[PDB]
């Protein structure tokens, strides 16, 4: 057990979670003394992404976020391994501070950040299984600006209401999960990191897309307003807000683009 | 035994120092929308801070920070208890990675910080007694950035050489303590907060001059390279950077600005 706010916050992970008091942790603060090009840096396919709107997906609320369950048909080709997808999560801040992106860019937080986490299925048969081991996971990260009205982040959004509290699910319609990713999917940041919530294992190979995306002020106020880290009957309920990790020390490491 | 790097870093300080998962943590990104004008915040006035050159204090690398040692007949009056000087050290980045001050403003890092420590003398007999009290410290913090040579902090960084390494202590000729403050210091920012170090009580009244100081890209350098946290006959020397804290959460609070 662990929170974002006070005794059982951040600075008090590595107390029950060692991995959070070791090397190689995530996020970061993307900037350009750290930045580094790699002409191995390809073009990522994401495949199995279409995800029929006839079919059915878990939501559920962990008490951590809201996570959406992925069929592990779904997947990314181009790294060293078949990375198969396990869940999407978000970060967040709250509505008298909507700056709860994990990932900074010349130190600023954007509005909100997902995160379409991976396994390695060519070596591990789950994301549980795959999490404290070498080559584990692979995560997706999208940078999330306040702007227009987004139809695909909503079709997460407009199901919320069902999941208000730790432990709800609710079956949402499939989609195109290719629509939460941003332009020039070609450009992004990558680096060797770490869970950003415990138990942190530096076993997660980040892809930060370059370009954000935009949902609106109302679609980040359900976000900012919906949920909570409870139980439906826990007498002192929490809000699920600022569910965002400060950056950590690179400890010499890199952050290699796939642009100059 | 804590350090900014490996499995005794900032994340795992609250294992032996609990303070550090505690409330009021320092140091803080200063942004707009956490700023409160407080007509009320006078001029310090900093008085014994013109030290005689005929005069010697003490320089010594502790393995954190460079610091050097300072007279109790030094204070600064405007608080509503006289604060006396105890010593000021400083932290840095790196050379690939110049930007190693603990406050941010608007998210961005300067290339240092300096820090002058004083204790409560109304109340406490010393620093060491003060810094787990009530009111017991209050820091002064510069802001450093490159850009001219800048001869009074040069008195400084002139005896780097004789403290290359952990344990070595030489002496500095008196000067303007002043001399290292930067322009229109009635410019602040005010919040109550930690030591930015364990045991990172919750014990310090921060002001932090609006306006850096420059120092010259020789003078940063020299900084950054000249010392080791390990002693001078340790097998696996380790270069003294990043020797600064990543800024803390500060919900629903305010600093406080001196400045409209
Ligand atoms: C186990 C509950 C903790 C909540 N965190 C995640 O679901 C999560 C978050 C990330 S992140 N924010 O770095 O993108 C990642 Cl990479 C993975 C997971 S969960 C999948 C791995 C796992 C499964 C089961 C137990 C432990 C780990
Ligand atoms: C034994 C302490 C280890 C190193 N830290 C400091 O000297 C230090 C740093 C700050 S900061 N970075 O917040 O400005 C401050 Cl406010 C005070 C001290 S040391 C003075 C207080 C103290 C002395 C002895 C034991 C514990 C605290
Ligand atoms: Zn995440
Ligand atoms: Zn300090």
């Amino acid at each position: 057990k662990w929170t974002y706010f006070g005794p059982d916050g951040e600075n008090s992970w590595s107390k029950k979670y060692p991995s959070c008091g070791g090397l190689l942790q995530s996020p970061i603060d993307l900037h350009s003394d750290i930045l580094q090009y790699d002409a191995s840096l390809t073009p990522l396919e994401f495949q199995g992404y279409n995800l029929s709107a006839n079919k059915q997906f878990l939501l559920t609320n962990n008490g951590h976020s809201v996570k959406l369950n992925l069929p592990s048909d779904m997947h990314i080709q181009g790294l060293q391994s078949r990375y198969s997808a396990t869940q999407l999560h978000l970060h967040w801040g709250n509505p008298n501070d909507p700056h709860g992106s994990e990932h900074t860019v010349s130190g600023q937080h954007f509005a909100a950040e997902l995160h379409i986490v991976h396994y390695n299925s060519d070596l591990y048969p789950d994301a549980s299984t795959a999490s404290n081991k070498s080559e584990g996971l692979a995560v997706l990260a999208v940078l999330i600006e306040m702007g227009s009205f987004n139809p695909s982040y909503d079709k997460i959004f407009s199901h919320l209401q069902h999941v208000k509290y730790k432990g709800q699910e609710a079956f949402v319609p499939g989609f195109n999960i290719e629509e939460l990713l941003p332009e020039r999917t070609a450009e992004y940041y990558r680096y060797r990191g770490s869970l950003t919530t415990p138990p942190c294992n530096p076993t997660v190979l980040w892809t930060v897309f370059r370009n954000p995306v935009q949902i609106s002020q109302e679609q980040l106020l359900a976000l900012e307003t919906a949920l909570y880290c409870t139980h439906m009957d826990d007498p002192s309920p929490r809000e699920m807000i600022n569910n965002f990790r400060q950056v950590q020390k690179f400890d010499e490491r890199l952050v290699y683009t796939s642009f100059s």
